[PDB]
């Protein structure tokens, strides 16, 4: 997150760090005790048997007894199309179920097909690059939905009046709009925080019936 701020500790208890050897590489969202959802590009080319799913985290640099760590049992995809940057969504089934508490909560999803109008206010968040290197403390950022310089196959967002946006390592992190997870961070254009191209998220609302079929 470039140009954002520290989140309050455990403000977003559905927020997940995907890690290897350990080190954060992608965000994810807890959508049921035994499922997280993330971007398909986060795990294409990764050995998922090595991925650790870290719930309840805030400051990645510290020991945190609030954390719960799972492994990935299986992956559900939905036509991931990297060439056209489409269907950037995966559901990872965990090897066990999270204990739901103050620091670990299931996210709330929108209605199937629900669109967001130009001007909708959301928060992006994640432990991605700050502009520097990876964040230790979870970061958040106020962003605004734009439909211009964005396909109907994405939710796009832009910060106006300064350069700020998601960046590497924020991939797969939720975009929360009106208390609901409406995006998963997917791609940027013009480099991070260009101040020109909107950031692009997988449109979770298009995938809700598919998500519901998997998690129950
Ligand atoms: C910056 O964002 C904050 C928080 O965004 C809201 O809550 C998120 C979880 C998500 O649901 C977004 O779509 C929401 O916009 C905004 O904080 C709200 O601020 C209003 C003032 O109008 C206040 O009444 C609410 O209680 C705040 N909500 C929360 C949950 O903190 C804030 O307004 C945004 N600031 C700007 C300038 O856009
Ligand atoms: C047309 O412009 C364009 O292709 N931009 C890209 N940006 C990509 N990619 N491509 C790559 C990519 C490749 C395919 C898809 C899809 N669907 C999404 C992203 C990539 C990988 N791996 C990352 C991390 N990212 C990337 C960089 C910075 C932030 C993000 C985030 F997901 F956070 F938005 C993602
Ligand atoms: C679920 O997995 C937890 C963490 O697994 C660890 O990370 C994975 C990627 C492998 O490296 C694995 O060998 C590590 O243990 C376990 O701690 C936990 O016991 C598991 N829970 C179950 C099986 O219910």
């Amino acid at each position: 997150i470039v140009g954002g701020r520290r989140a309050r500790p455990h403000a977003w208890p559905f927020m997940v760090s995907l890690q290897l050897r350990g080190g954060h590489f992608c965000g994810a969202t807890l959508i049921a005790p035994n499922f997280v959802m993330s971007a398909a590009h986060c795990v294409a080319n990764v050995n998922v048997r090595a991925v650790r799913v870290v719930l309840g985290a805030h400051n990645l640099s510290r020991r945190e007894p609030t954390r719960q760590v799972f492994a990935v049992q299986r992956i559900f995809e939905n036509g991931y199309d990297p060439v056209n940057l489409l269907n950037d969504i995966v559901i990872l089934q965990l090897n066990g179920s999270a204990t739901i508490n103050a620091n670990v909560q299931v996210a709330q999803l929108p209605a199937q097909g629900r669109r967001l109008g130009n001007g909708v206010q959301c928060l992006a968040m994640g432990w991605g690059l700050l502009g520097r290197g990876i964040a230790s403390v979870l970061q958040e950022l106020n962003v605004t939905v734009v439909t211009s310089l964005c396909r109907r196959s994405n939710v796009c967002t832009l910060v106006r009046g300064r350069q700020a946006g998601v960046c590497f390592g924020d991939s797969g992190s939720p975009l929360v709009c009106n208390g609901l997870i409406h995006g998963i961070a997917s791609f940027v254009r013009g480099g991070c925080a260009s101040g020109l191209y909107p950031d692009a998220f997988a449109p979770v609302a298009q995938f809700v019936n598919w998500i519901d079929s998997i998690i129950q």
